[PDB]
């Protein structure tokens, strides 16, 4: 649904667990190409895989 | 060293454990985007993940 506006810039505002998820998400679709920003906003960056 | 060459048709011949490291290192470099075509020379197709 998102892909139907063209929009490349994302923003995650979720806790430890779902940033998770959702990095999964974008791996099995393929949308880490380069020509997309994420913003991971929480305080711990590096917690995440 | 591939990506030279502008070349995105690959053809994979290998046992059902080379080609599952082979998916994961493409899904980790991001390359299973569309534009790609990948064959799997083996009698398994539906064998592996
Ligand atoms: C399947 O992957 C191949 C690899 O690019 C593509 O199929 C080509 O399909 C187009 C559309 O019919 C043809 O014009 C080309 O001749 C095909 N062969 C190539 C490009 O080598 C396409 O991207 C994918 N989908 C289909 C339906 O083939």
């Amino acid at each position: 649904d998102l892909e139907l506006k063209k929009e490349r810039r994302v923003i995650l505002d979720c806790e430890r667990d779902k940033v998770n998820d959702i990095v999964d998400q974008v791996i099995t679709i393929g949308k880490h190409v380069k020509g997309y920003h994420y913003i991971i906003a929480n305080l711990g960056f590096t917690d995440g895989d």
